[PDB]
């Protein structure tokens, strides 16, 4: 029966590679120094950064915020495509699929964002750039505390030393969460997640035999992700409440 | 197997201490709730006059109606902190930790445990109180004057889902131990020795659920995911309390609970 769990793990790994360009293994090689990325450590390297690498992604703090928004919008489509490759997912009630993606994408965004972070900064622009933790923290209120909680999570998350093959299954487990509000048919969702869970459990045991209770430790990080997401939502609200300089083009805002 | 043997020993030790620290077990609570018996029948409180006669029939160990009920839950919570603290000390390695970290684990751990153990005392219709002598309906509690009317409801919602896991006391003893030894608590000085203990606890829990619920696929994984639900409930609860102290300036909060809420 473990032959089907290994097949599922492989299936998911291949799909994850196809859907997500910048893998963790690639990002790690770049971060550690093993064709260096442009570094943004202050206002002037910022200015030159957009001059050089030029991101589709007026005020500096606002321009950075909006850039992260553009990337998350792309990430949602990459995630959506990955979800469709998870066995059983497309066979679910279409409203439920929509629901699972709607509530799942932020958790996955921050999970995968950790792959792009170390304690010193984050890879941006498909790894063409590196923007420092301190520079981000130096953005005026309340933008200077937007990325920081994510860095704190990443550092803890990255200590688990997961690889791409591990994360492919973990991500799929997040998507198939039966507790999302408004779901109409919870049974096949938890039935699929139960199977992904077994796959992840086995994967972690074979891949990290020396890492005791890694499975448990990973599931515990769910708490952390969700806390990060609700916290993020709340900051977004303050940006909405205050901040008049956030208004984009009518059509542009529709996209977000 | 010699590994497995040490894990079973740890499970037995924990279940034993749990029975010793917590006077009203889930097993007892379920016996009262399912109302099979004639000696263990609770007096039911479902409205005001019912509550009034409750005060007579029920010996409570410890003004306005919502307030007397609030102060009632506050007393019980404090009693629970004491019970949990006593249980915590029995967990191997706990008392050997940095004193400041022992306190930190308790501070952030006790509410998650209170609402875990509170689920043992609930069904969809209400909650056992005063050592199972009383039963207060969910509707009566929901009908309370705002904002007291919605203090208890999120706990009920959690409990019915949690209860569907069908855990028994021997399972819960270990799960509660795992909650206490949480290495991700804010302000922990020495994370590693906590994590090492928690690691051992997680092994014990995992084996326990497999032996006790062999037909329950991924119960271990499902139980751990409930820790997310617990965090949420505690967060909501604390926010609710901050609302109260501003609206109800004549309402007193117990100092121990206050110290727990402080910078939570
Ligand atoms: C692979 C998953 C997606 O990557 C994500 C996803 C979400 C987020 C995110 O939620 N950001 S955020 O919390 O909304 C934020 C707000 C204000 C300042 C910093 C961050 C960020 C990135 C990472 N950020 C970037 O890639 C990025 C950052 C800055 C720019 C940028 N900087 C200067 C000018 C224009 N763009 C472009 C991209
Ligand atoms: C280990 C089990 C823990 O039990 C707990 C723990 C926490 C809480 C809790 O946090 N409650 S609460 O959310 O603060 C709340 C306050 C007011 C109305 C509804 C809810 C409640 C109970 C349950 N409540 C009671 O046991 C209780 C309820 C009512 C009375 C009471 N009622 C009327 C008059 C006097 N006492 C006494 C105890």
């Amino acid at each position: 029966e473990s032959a089907d769990l290994r097949a599922l793990a492989k299936h998911l790994y291949d799909s994850y590679i196809k859907s997500f360009p910048l893998t963790k293994a690639k990002a790690r090689a770049i971060l550690t120094g093993k064709k260096s990325p442009f570094v943004i450590y202050d206002m002037n390297s910022l200015m030159m950064g957009e001059d050089k690498i030029k991101f589709k992604h007026k005020e500096v703090a606002i321009r950075i915020f909006q850039g992260c928004q553009f990337r998350s919008v792309e990430a949602v489509q990459e995630i959506t495509e990955y979800a469709k490759s998870i066995p059983g997912f497309v066979n679910l009630d279409l409203n439920d699929q929509v629901t699972l993606l709607k509530y799942g994408v932020h958790e996955i965004i921050y999970t995968m964002l950790a792959s792009l972070m170390n304690k010193d900064g984050v890879l941006i622009s498909e790894g063409q750039g590196f923007m420092t933790r301190e520079f981000l923290k130096s953005l005026r209120k309340p933008f200077g505390d937007f990325m920081e909680p994510k860095f704190e999570f990443a550092v803890k998350f990255n200590a688990l030393e997961l690889d791409d093959s591990d994360l492919a299954i973990f991500i799929a487990v997040i998507i198939l969460s039966g507790d999302r509000p408004g779901l109409l048919n919870v049974k096949p969702i938890e039935d699929i997640q139960d199977n992904l869970l077994q796959a992840l459990e086995l994967q972690l045991k074979l891949n990290h035999p020396e890492s005791s209770q890694l499975f448990a430790k990973l599931l515990q990080k769910m708490t952390d992700l969700r806390q990060i997401v609700t916290e993020h939502v709340q900051l977004l609200q303050v940006i909405k409440k205050t901040e008049t300089d956030m208004s984009l083009h009518p059509l542009l805002q529709e996209i977000y």
